[PDB]
């Protein structure tokens, strides 16, 4: 198949909705990402015609062809933050502490154009070819402030192990801590190689014994003293009293020199 002047070579993956093919233009060869979509697409691309970042997925444009709507982007031929994720063992902390430098970058970025991602989680997160991040999937992306007004968000959603405690439990929140405990929890699974909840809930115990610090077991146990610090900032029961992005930026840790 083919989409005017390019060839649909192969599928990437599946997005949040729909299918991810990479698209090569058989005149001038250009390799580009497009997502396929049969048949709330009108919020999505305009939130994608906002972006543009080095640590977020650039949007090229759009064509409706009948029923099939084709989102073109920038491809990442690097693949996921997942694939650089060893089980139980994690990447070696300069190269986590350089991803969690450029995710930030990233969400500081879309909550300065005041969108939140509420979707974060290494699956989202892609690497170019000199291992760049990049936020992709804007599908679940939200407006949280517009002419300067934050509005709260009621919409329950994202990835269980990934999602903040306030999501479960409160009426409505506020957008951005809820994105920063996601970065939180990509630094764990970065630095530790396991997701340290099924969710954070009062009913799961791995969340209670977190909270009452008992970091002496796993994932923790794994994870060296000063990014345990960054994420005792982090993962913070109370949104209010959660670190902010500017806090997170003088965190030791954050700025340590690594190798
Ligand atoms: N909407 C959206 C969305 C969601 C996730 C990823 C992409 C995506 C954009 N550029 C890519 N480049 C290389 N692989 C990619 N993916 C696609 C999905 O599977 C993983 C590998 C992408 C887009
Ligand atoms: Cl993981």
């Amino acid at each position: 198949p083919f989409v005017e002047d390019w060839d649909l070579v192969q599928t990437l993956g599946e997005g949040a909705y729909g299918e991810v093919q990479l698209a090569v233009n058989r005149v001038t060869e250009e390799a580009v990402a497009v997502k396929i979509v049969d048949m709330n697409i009108k919020k999505e691309i305009c939130i994608l015609k906002m972006l543009n970042h080095e640590n977020v997925i650039k949007f090229y444009g759009h064509r409706r062809e009948g029923n099939i709507q084709y989102l073109f982007m920038e491809l990442a031929s690097g693949g996921s933050l997942f694939d650089r994720i060893e089980p139980d063992i994690g990447m070696p902390e300069p190269d986590a502490q350089r991803f969690f430098h450029q995710l930030m970058a990233g969400v500081v970025y879309l909550h300065g154009i005041g969108i939140t991602h509420r979707d974060i989680k290494p699956h989202n997160l892609l690497l170019d070819e000199r291992d760049n991040l990049k936020i992709a999937d804007y599908s679940l992306a939200t407006v949280f402030r517009y002419n300067n007004r934050e509005r709260l968000l009621n919409k329950m959603c994202g990835t269980l192990p990934y999602v903040a405690p306030e999501l479960l439990k409160r009426r409505e929140f506020h957008a951005e801590p809820v994105d920063v405990w996601s970065c939180g929890i990509v630094l764990t699974a970065m630095l530790a190689g396991e997701l340290p909840w099924d969710q954070p809930s009062d009913s799961c115990q791995e969340y209670s014994d977190w909270k009452e610090k008992k970091t002496y077991l796993n994932p923790w146990k794994k994870i060296d003293s000063a990014p345990l610090a960054l994420l005792h900032k982090i993962l913070v029961e109370n949104p209010s009293a959660r670190i902010t992005i500017p806090d997170i930026k003088k965190d030791r840790w954050y700025n340590k020199p690594l190798k």
